[PDB]
C-alpha cells in the first residue's frame, strides 16, 4: 500500500522539521495574544485527517465555525483558526490538512492506477494508523501533533473542539 510511504514522506519531509519549533513559536504569539483580547492558542498541532480525502484546493477551512484568526509568525506557513460555539470563541488552534491524502484523491481518479474509491479509504485509514505509529515512536515531534481523522453520514468545529477541550483537560493533570 501507498499509505506507508506517503506517511513517512509526510512525517520524515515535513512533520520532522516544523514540530521541534512550533511550541516556542506559538509561546511567542501568546505573549500577544493574552494581552491582545484574552484568548490563547493551544500548543499542539491539529492536522484534519478526512478519510474521504476530501481537501480544499486553497487549503481553507470551509466551517462556518472554523474563522481564521492569524498566521502564526516564523521562528513555513501555519494558520491560527478561532472555533466557534453560537458566534463566540470556543477555542482556538493551529490547524492544517494532511496534504497527503490529496495524493490518494489524486490517485482514486487516475485510470491507469487501478485504484477505487474502496482502494482509496483503505489507504487513507492505514495512512491515519501509520502516522499515528510514527509518532507515537517519535521523540519530541510526538508530543504536540494530533490527528483527528473523520467520516462523514456531523460538526468538525465540534470534533475539533473536543480535541482542544481534552488536551485542556490533560494539561491541568500533572
Ligand atoms: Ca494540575
Amino acid at each position: 500500500g501507498v499509505a506507508h510511504g506517503l506517511a513517512w514522506s509526510y512525517y520524515i519531509g515535513y512533520l520532522r522539521l516544523i514540530l521541534p519549533e512550533l511550541q516556542a513559536r506559538i509561546r511567542t504569539y501568546n505573549q500577544h495574544y493574552n494581552n491582545l483580547l484574552r484568548g490563547a492558542v493551544s500548543q499542539r498541532l491539529y492536522i484534519l485527517l478526512p478519510l474521504d480525502c476530501g481537501v480544499p484546493d486553497n487549503l481553507s477551512m470551509a466551517d462556518p465555525n472554523i474563522r481564521f484568526l492569524d498566521k502564526l509568525p516564523q521562528q513555513y506557513s501555519n494558520s491560527i483558526y478561532e472555533l466557534l460555539e453560537n458566534g463566540q470563541r470556543a477555542g482556538t488552534c493551529v490547524l492544517e490538512y494532511a496534504t497527503p491524502l490529496q495524493t490518494l484523491f489524486a490517485m482514486s481518479q487516475y485510470s491507469q492506477a487501478g485504484f477505487s474509491r474502496e482502494d482509496r479509504l483503505e489507504q487513507a485509514k492505514l495512512f491515519c494508523r501509520t502516522l499515528e505509529d510514527i509518532l507515537a515512536d517519535a521523540p519530541e515531534s510526538q508530543n504536540n501533533c494530533r490527528l483527528i481523522a473523520y467520516q462523514e453520514p456531523f460538526s468538525l468545529s465540534q470534533e475539533v473542539l473536543r480535541h482542544l477541550r481534552q488536551e485542556e483537560k490533560e494539561e491541568v493533570l500533572e
